[PDB]
C-alpha cells in the first residue's frame, strides 16, 4: 500500500493545541445581531454559498455577507472555527459577525469588505515589481495558517481580494480548509482543477500545507508567463499530463515510486514519455519583463511533484526573488 507521508513543518501544532481548538464539531456558535446587516446587492454563488455586498447599519460600514447553502451539508463550523482561530493574522479575510439568516435559516458569514478588482483585469496586467510585492503578501496569510495548524486548499486567483488601490490583499473561501494532524488522510476532491497538486491526481490522501504552495507556483508561473491558466488540463487525467509535459515523465514515476503509489491505469494510454523542458521554453517577448533568473528558481522550487520537496511558505519568503520588495 502507499507510503505514509508527514509535512516537514507545523506537524503537531494541533496534538498540542486543547480539543477547543480543532475540534470543529463542539464549538457552540455566537450569533450576532441579523438586524445589524442590509443587504445591498448579490456579488457572486457559488456550489456552496451566495455572497452579497451589505452595509453594517451600526456603523454605516460596507459589509460582505456569505450565506451558506444547506448544501455545505453542517461543515459550516470547520470554516467558522478556521475563521475564528485565523481572525487577525496576516491578510486573512476577517469575520466580524455571525448572524441566522431569517430567510435561509442558514448561518450568515459577516466579513470585512475588500474593494476588489477583477483577477482577469489584475493579474494579468500587474508589474514585475507588483507580482513580488502581491505573491509576498499571499505567502504571509499561508504562512500564518500553516503555522496555525491550517491548510486552505483552495488558492486560485478567485479567492485572492485585491484591492489595488490600497495596496491590500485577503485570502477568502475558506470553505475548504481543514486541520492539519500528522497520518490523516484527507479528501482528494479540493482545490480547483488547474490548481490540484500532483498529490491530489495520483489519489495520495497523506497531505499536508505543502499542496497550498503547489497552488501557488501554479499562480506564479501564470502571472510571470502571461498564461491563464498555466497547466491547461481538459480534465483530472488531462491536468496531471500537462504537468508530466512539463516537468518530466521520470521525475513523475520517481514520485510515485517514493510513496509506493500505483498510477490509475486510465493514465498508461494518455501519459506518454516527457523530458523535463527548461523554464525559458515559456519566455516570450511578451512577458520577458515579468521573468527574472530569481523568478526560475523561486518557482521551480514550488513546482515540484515531491509535496515533502516544495519550499515551504516560511522558506518562500527569504527567497531572493522577494529582496526587491519593500519590507
Ligand atoms: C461580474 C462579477 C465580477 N462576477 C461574479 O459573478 C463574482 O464577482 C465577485 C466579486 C467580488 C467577490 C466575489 C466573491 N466573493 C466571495 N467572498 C468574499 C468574502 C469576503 C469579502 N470581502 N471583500 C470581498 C469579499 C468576498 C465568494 C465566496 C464564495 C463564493 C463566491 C464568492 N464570490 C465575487
Amino acid at each position: 500500500g502507499p507510503v505514509p507521508s508527514r509535512a516537514r513543518v507545523y506537524t503537531d501544532v494541533n496534538t498540542h493545541r486543547p480539543s477547543e481548538y480543532w475540534d470543529y464539531e463542539s464549538h457552540v456558535v455566537e450569533w450576532g445581531n441579523q438586524d445589524d446587516y442590509q443587504l445591498v446587492r448579490k456579488l457572486g454563488r457559488g456550489k456552496y454559498s451566495e455572497v452579497f455586498e451589505a452595509i453594517n447599519i451600526t456603523n454605516n460600514e460596507k459589509v460582505v455577507v456569505k450565506i451558506l447553502k444547506p448544501v455545505a451539508a453542517a461543515k459550516i463550523k470547520r470554516e467558522i472555527k478556521i475563521l475564528e482561530n485565523l481572525r487577525g493574522g496576516p491578510n486573512i479575510i476577517t469575520l466580524a459577525d455571525i448572524v441566522k439568516d431569517p430567510v435561509s435559516r442558514t448561518p450568515a458569514l459577516v466579513f470585512e469588505h475588500v474593494n476588489n478588482t477583477d483577477f482577469k483585469q489584475l493579474y494579468q496586467t500587474l508589474t514585475d515589481y507588483d507580482i513580488r510585492f502581491y505573491m509576498y503578501e499571499i505567502l504571509k496569510a499561508l504562512d500564518y495558517c500553516h503555522s496555525m495548524g491550517i491548510m486552505h486548499r483552495d488558492v486560485k486567483p478567485h479567492n485572492v481580494m485585491i484591492d489595488h488601490e490600497h495596496r491590500k490583499l485577503r485570502l477568502i473561501d475558506w470553505g475548504l480548509a481543514e486541520f492539519y494532524h500528522p497520518g490523516q488522510e484527507y479528501n482528494v476532491r479540493v482545490a480547483s482543477r488547474y490548481f490540484k497538486g500532483p498529490e491530489l491526481l495520483v489519489d495520495y490522501q497523506m497531505y499536508d500545507y505543502s499542496l497550498d504552495m503547489w497552488s501557488l507556483g501554479c499562480m506564479l508561473a501564470s502571472m510571470i508567463f502571461r498564461k491563464e491558466p498555466f497547466f491547461h488540463g481538459h480534465d483530472n487525467y488531462d491536468q496531471l499530463v500537462r504537468i508530466a509535459k512539463v516537468l518530466g515523465t521520470e521525475d513523475l514515476y520517481d514520485y510515485i515510486d517514493k510513496y509506493n503509489i500505483e498510477l490509475d491505469p486510465r493514465f498508461n494510454d494518455i501519459l506518454g514519455r516527457h523530458s523535463r523542458k527548461r523554464w525559458e521554453r515559456f519566455v516570450h517577448s511578451e512577458n520577458q519583463h515579468l521573468v527574472s533568473p530569481e523568478a526560475l528558481d523561486f518557482l521551480d522550487k514550488l513546482l515540484r511533484y515531491d509535496h515533502q520537496s516544495r519550499l515551504t511558505a516560511r522558506e518562500a519568503m527569504e527567497h531572493p526573488y522577494f529582496y526587491t520588495v519593500v519590507k
